[PDB]
């Protein structure tokens, strides 16, 4: 079944990448995981570019029931994208104690496709962007979406790429990850 | 010098009303009711590489909308934040406006007037959570009820909005001074 790896970042020189290239390596080497091929879709909001501002829906997506009924092109688009995952992993950085904009704007654009779909929230920053993380898992509970989790991995804030030395670090997350992932399989 | 600072960008949307409503309440005891549809502050085009905390003026800021979007900022005195609640979190489009910035919130008073069906208060919390990271004098937040699904507001429901207008002068004078 399939994975989605939402990142959360849309800057042009970012972090997000490597952690999301990370948490798809550690799921793909998985010793548990290696003969239930899941399918692992990394996805990108930066390349996808949700407006912000235009949306030709008036309704409330919690009132759309389906694809077809969006009035927008580039809603029903993301939501075939997102409808098409079984498990959800989030990727994010914390901006300001909270999560991205583009994060949350994609987020609220659907509705009906978030529904009961398992969300592991992987947050990264200084402090492992822990109150981003924390806020995030709440929306994902508004979103009636059943949340696994939330990893804090923390990095080196102001050195993109990340160095060599705490790359291999950051696999103190795998068990954790694989075990969270594992049973909601 | 007090800004009231829309969430909602939608195009059919509830949030004017609501700023409206702060407004009159206000000058019924120097406003600007800024607009982030109007600003429009792109989510994905960035010149900026800084971080805006390492940004220790306006004039550092590679983007021209940026610096008009702190001169505004910077300006104000005290800032009243009317945004919806989207689910259980704040608006993608406040977000945006208020990362873009950093220096500029430092201290500065804030009030968080929420709404929706049942006042906005998770986005008001975690708003003010935003708010408390950005080192803001953060005065409270005030919840506002509204029936959901009916733009504009059923105009019987608009006077009944004054019941919460003790709660956000009570929380306001006391700031004044
Ligand atoms: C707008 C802004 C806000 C930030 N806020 C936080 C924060 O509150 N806590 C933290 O640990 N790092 C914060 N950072 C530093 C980020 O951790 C760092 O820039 C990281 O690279 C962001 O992830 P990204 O590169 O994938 O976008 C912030 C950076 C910027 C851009
Ligand atoms: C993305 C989406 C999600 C929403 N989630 C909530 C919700 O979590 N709780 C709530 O009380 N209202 C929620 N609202 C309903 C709003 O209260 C109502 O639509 C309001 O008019 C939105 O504010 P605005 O018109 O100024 O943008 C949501 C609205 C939208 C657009
Ligand atoms: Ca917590
Ligand atoms: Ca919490």
């Amino acid at each position: 079944m399939k994975v989605g790896i939402i990142m959360g970042s849309v800057r042009a020189k970012r972090v997000c990448p490597e952690i999301a290239a990370y948490v798809k390596r550690t799921i793909e080497n998985s010793e548990e995981l290696i003969d239930q091929k899941l399918k692992i879709q990394v996805v990108d909001l930066q390349q996808i570019a949700l407006p912000l501002y235009e949306d030709d829906d008036e309704l409330i997506p919690a009132q759309i029931k389906s694809v077809d009924e969006y009035a927008d092109s580039k809603t029903r688009s993301w939501s075939r994208i997102v409808n098409a995952l079984d498990i959800i992993v989030f990727v994010t950085p914390q901006y300001n104690w909270g999560y991205p904009a583009a994060l949350k704007n994609a987020i609220d654009r659907l509705y009906h496709e978030w529904h009961g779909k398992p969300a592991l929230v992987v947050s990264y920053g200084g402090h492992g962007g822990s109150k981003c993380n924390d806020q995030l898992q709440e929306v994902l509970h508004g979103l009636k979406m059943n949340v696994i989790g939330g990893v804090a991995v923390k990095i080196p804030v102001g050195t993109i790429p990340l160095p060599e030395d705490i790359v291999p670090q950051l696999s103190v997350h795998n068990e954790e990850i694989l075990q969270l992932l594992a049973s909601c399989i």
